C-alpha cells in the first residue's frame, strides 16, 4: 500500500516530517518532562479519525499506556475544538495499561486480533502509539547485568510493532526520553513554543520546527 500521512495539527511540524507522520513507520518523539510529546499524541490520536482532505485516514486508533498519562478529557477538548464529536472521537481509541514489560509486549502482540477485525471496515486501525516505549524497561531492568536482556526484549517489541505498521499499513508512534525508527526531539523553545528537531532521518534533512501547544492540542 502507498505510505499514508497523519497531519500532527502543525504545519510546521509536517513540513519537516514530509507531510505527517507515516503509515508503515515507527515515529519516535523524545522529550523531557512537558515537552509536548504526550500532547502529539493526543493530537494525533485525533487527526487520525479525519479524512484525508482534512490530514487523517478515516482511522482507529490503539493506544497502549505505561504510566497513567493519557487523559480522555484532553481528546474531547482536541475533538470539540476542532469541530469533532468529542463522544464519537473518544469510541474509536482503543485503550489498553500496560502495568510492566511483559505486558507491553503482550498487549502489541495480542493487539493484532482488533487491527484484524478491523482491517476491511469503515475505520481501520491506523495509529498505534506506545506511550512510553521504554518506561517499564527502564524501571525493572536496573545496572549492567540487566542491560544485555533489556535491549533484547526492546529489540523484540520494536520488531513486533514494526511488522504490525507494515502488513496492516499503520503508523506506529511512540514517545521516550534521553531505522529501526523516525527519531525527532523535543525541547522547549521561547515563550512557551516547543521545539522539534529531527535527526538521522535517511531520507528527510535534518531540520527544527516550532509549534505551539493550544486546546487544539498541537498547531503552529
Ligand atoms: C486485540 O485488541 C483487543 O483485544 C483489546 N480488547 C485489548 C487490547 C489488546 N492489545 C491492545 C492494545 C491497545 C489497546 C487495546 C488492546
Amino acid at each position: 500500500a502507498t505510505i499514508g500521512r497523519i497531519s500532527t495539527g502543525s504545519k510546521s511540524l509536517d513540513k519537516l516530517l514530509g507531510g505527517g507522520i507515516e503509515t508503515q513507520a515507527i515515529t519516535e518523539v523524545f522529550g523531557e518532562f512537558g515537552s509536548g510529546k504526550t500532547q502529539l499524541a493526543h493530537t494525533l490520536a485525533v487527526m487520525v479519525q479525519l479524512p484525508p482532505e482534512e490530514g487523517g485516514l478515516n482511522g482507529s486508533v490503539m493506544w497502549i499506556d505505561t504510566e497513567n498519562t493519557f487523559r480522555p478529557e484532553r481528546i474531547r477538548e482536541i475533538a470539540q475544538n476542532r469541530g469533532l464529536d468529542p463522544d464519537e472521537v473518544l469510541k474509536h481509541i482503543a485503550y489498553a495499561r500496560a502495568f510492566n514489560s511483559n505486558h507491553q509486549m503482550l498487549l502489541v502482540q495480542q493487539a493484532e486480533d482488533m487491527i484484524k477485525e478491523l482491517l476491511n471496515t469503515d475505520r481501520p486501525v491506523k495509529l498505534l502509539i506506545v506511550d512510553s516505549l521504554t518506561s517499564h524497561f527502564r524501571s525493572e531492568y536496573i545496572g549492567r547485568g540487566a542491560l544485555a536482556e533489556r535491549q533484547q526484549k526492546l529489540a523484540k517489541h520494536l520488531a513486533d510493532l514494526h511488522r504490525l505498521a507494515n502488513l496492516y499499513d499503520i503508523a506506529v508512534f511512540v514517545t521516550n526520553q534521553v531505522s529501526a525508527t523516525l527519531r525527532v526531539y523535543l525541547r522547549k523553545g521561547k515563550g512557551g513554543k516547543r521545539i522539534a528537531r529531527l535527526i538521522d532521518a535517511p531520507h528527510l534533512p535534518e531540520g527544527e520546527a516550532v509549534f505551539s501547544i493550544t486546546e487544539k492540542g498541537i498547531e503552529d
